[PDB]
């Protein structure tokens, strides 16, 4: 017999706790595997391989394809007891992916990092490690609130992912935003506020906006299409009006880039990253 998974107002069936997990999609759920032990059956490839950082948890890992592009016919042969999936994922992929087993679409969300956790915790067994990674990042913020100026929480900063040579910009929920203007309390920016999804966002509207700190996170699997676009970027001369480029204050992926922003790993390293380039000085 099974257990009663509660997962954000739904429920799900699922026979745990279980090693038989296959992640398409959901590269949150890679980063909340990295943080719980958890090693996957199936998990997502970047570029056909697996990254570094995910290497130890990967070892009794196959590809389920890569992020946006799930391989059925792989996730069939796994014959997983659950699919972590995402939100993100249109609904006919979601149906379609639920042909391979139960399947739950993890947030995208940024807040709900602490549900995304808890559920691989409560799949896996190990709620234990779970609850003690979030009441450190809990202790975590707290301690660094106390070493970050103010003039830097009252500065405009802003998060752009570069994508096929493109500037995205996202909701204040999304991505890191949660933890540049939710948790560290800086003013999240009015074209942020007005994002309602991933929201393209052209150099001359940035010009506008003059933020005081960007933070560009740049990869080169997310950007095959136009390779030179960091700098392409640099040298454009409306990027090169921006008082943020001009004070030197533009902080390329002090994250690694394929960072989701919205997990437990995502967060404290933000958190640092963000605490180390506010305050112009290695906390
Ligand atoms: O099916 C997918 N996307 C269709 C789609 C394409 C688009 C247009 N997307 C792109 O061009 C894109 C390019 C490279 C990598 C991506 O993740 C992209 O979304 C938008 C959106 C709306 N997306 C968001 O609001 C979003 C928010 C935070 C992080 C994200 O990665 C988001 O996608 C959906 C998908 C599947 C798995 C993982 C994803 O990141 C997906 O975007
Ligand atoms: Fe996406």
């Amino acid at each position: 017999e099974k257990k009663k998974i509660e997962y954000l107002d739904k429920t799900y069936e699922v026979t745990v706790p279980t090693d038989k997990i296959a992640i398409t999609g959901s590269v949150e759920s890679m980063e909340d595997a990295k943080l719980l032990d958890v090693h996957p059956q199936g998990a997502i490839s970047f570029s056909g391989k697996f990254p570094d950082m995910f290497k130890d948890i990967t070892d009794k890992a196959e590809p389920t394809g890569e992020k946006m592009e799930p391989n059925i016919e792989k996730i069939l042969e796994m014959k997983p007891d659950v699919i972590l999936a995402s939100t993100k994922f249109p609904e006919k992929t979601l149906q379609k992916i639920s042909t391979a087993g139960t399947t739950i679409p993890v947030s995208h969300i940024s807040s709900n990092w602490k549900e995304n956790m808890m559920l691989l915790a409560q799949l896996t067994g190990k709620e234990k490690k779970a609850k003690k990674i979030i009441a450190d990042y809990e202790q975590d913020l707290k301690e660094t609130k106390t070493k970050i100026n103010d003039k830097a929480k009252d500065s405009k900063a802003l998060v752009i992912r570069i994508r096929q040579g493109n500037i995205y910009i996202y909701p204040e929920q999304v991505y890191f935003n949660s933890t540049l203007y939710g948790d560290l309390g800086l003013k999240a920016p009015n074209e942020v506020k007005a994002a309602k999804a991933q929201e393209l966002i052209s150099l001359e509207k940035l010009s506008e906006m003059n933020p005081d700190h960007i933070f560009v996170q740049f990869s080169d699997d997310e950007n095959a299409d136009k390779p030179d676009a960091l700098k392409d970027l640099e040298k454009n001369p409306i990027w090169k009006s921006l008082k943020a480029v001009k004070e030197d204050h533009v902080y390329v992926n002090s994250v690694d880039p394929l960072a989701q922003g919205g997990t437990a790993w995502s967060k404290v390293r933000f958190l640092k990253a963000a605490a180390e380039k506010l305050t112009q000085n290695k906390l």
